[PDB]
């Protein structure tokens, strides 16, 4: 997250870190056994780390649970990033408490202008590289479809939305991939892509979660 703020420990209780020897992606806990992330975060050997603040220090609220199955969306295209969504099932159910909690799926899509919270352990620099230990947060509005399409000619599908600031300075970034965009207490987006980070006229692009609720629910119901 570039241009954000320190969230505060366990203030984003649905935020997960995906770990394969190191943090490599975020995700969102959606029930005691399932995490939503980006399809571009797929790899084998995932350990889901819940209750994290400092990802380099065991602070006492963590739960570390290995993935038993990952399911990349059937229509994910890794070239275009269309349908950039994945489900990860935990080997055992997370213990839910104030600091480890699931985030509700949307019942309806969110409109341009809606204020959201984006979070992660990604790069905090727009030029250069610095990776934080503690969770970073950014408040950002959803941008209009027309301005998203203007920013990224030929690249925005109906399964994507832009959020952030056309002036630059505030954005998600590398390492935030797969993490949450939460608006009015619902998971509306997944950190998907951009062109660099925090550049003028290049806002972050997010997977449009509301389009996938049926798929998520029926996948969970049979897996
Ligand atoms: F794993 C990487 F690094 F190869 C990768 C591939 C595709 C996408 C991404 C995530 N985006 C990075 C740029 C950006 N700018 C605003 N948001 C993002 C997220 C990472
Ligand atoms: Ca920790």
């Amino acid at each position: 997250i570039v241009g954000g703020y320190t969230c505060g420990a366990n203030t984003v209780p649905y935020q997960v870190s995906l770990n394969s020897g190191y943090h490599f992606c975020g995700g969102s806990l959606i029930n005691s056994q399932w995490v939503v992330s980006a399809a571009h975060c797929y790899k084998s050997g995932i350990q889901v780390r819940l209750g994290e603040d400092n990802i380099n220090v065991v602070e006492g609220n963590e739960q570390f649970i290995s993935a038993s199955k990952s399911i990349v969306h059937p229509s994910y295209n890794s070239n275009t990033l269309n349908n950039d969504i994945m489900l990860i099932k935990l080997k055992s159910a997370a213990s839910l408490n104030s600091r480890v909690a699931s985030i509700s799926l949307p019942t309806s899509c969110a409109s341009a202008g809606t204020q959201c919270l984006i979070s992660g352990w990604g790069n905090t620099k727009s030029s250069g590289t610095s990776y934080p230990d503690v969770l970073k947060c950014l408040k950002a509005p959803i941008l209009s479809d027309s301005s998203c399409k203007s920013a990224y000619p030929g690249q925005i599908t109906s399964n994507m939305f832009c959020a952030g600031y056309l002036e630059g300075g505030k954005d998600s970034c590398q390492g935030d991939s797969g993490g949450p965009v939460v608006c009015s207490g619902k998971l509306q987006g997944i950190v998907s892509w951009g062109s660099g980070c925090a550049q003028k006229n290049k806002p972050g692009v997010y997977t449009k979660v509301c389009n996938y609720v049926s798929w998520i629910k029926q996948t969970i119901a049979s897996n």
